């Protein structure tokens, strides 16, 4: 609500948007997508969000590789600052309503993953699926990583 877009991430979730852009950077693409903010997810390594997708077998590398295949890498690196596209606003947003709901004042690692399985349309979602990780059972990991305690 107040403040800055990233008042509320947890420092892990800090670092997962960081990594993101840099992970465009590096295939020279134009926007932080989806499927960037699904790299930095795996990518930042702690979290619930990369335990739950390291355990169903989603590695950093079978993304990158599916970006590729399906976005292409692109002619020019950025230099600066790298903008979302408007799906991964979007992502980030329901981050938020994740968090709410469940009773946190913070945003993490979880609520970013849990946002994009709800957005469920963009490249991180097409990419997840080529992989053979249905979105549901993705949810289903996190959920579980966060109950039982």
């Amino acid at each position: 609500p107040l403040g800055s877009m990233f008042e509320r991430f947890t420092d892990r979730a800090r670092r997962v948007v960081v990594l993101a852009q840099e992970e465009a950077r590096m295939l020279n693409h134009n926007y932080i997508g989806t499927e960037h903010i699904l790299l930095g997810l795996i990518h930042e390594g702690e979290g619930v969000a990369a335990k739950s997708l390291e355990s169903l077998g989603i590695s950093l590398e079978g993304v990158r590789s599916q970006v590729e295949e399906i976005i292409g890498q692109g002619q020019q690196a950025p230099s600066g600052h790298i903008p979302f596209t408007p799906r991964a606003k979007k992502v980030l947003e329901l981050s938020l309503r994740e968090a709410l709901q469940l009773g946190h004042n913070y945003i993490g690692t979880e609520h970013i993953l849990l946002g994009l399985i709800r957005e469920g349309e963009g490249v991180a979602a097409q990419v997840l699926v080529k992989l053979g990780a249905e979105l549901t059972r993705v949810r289903q990991q996190v959920i579980q990583l966060l109950s039982g305690y």
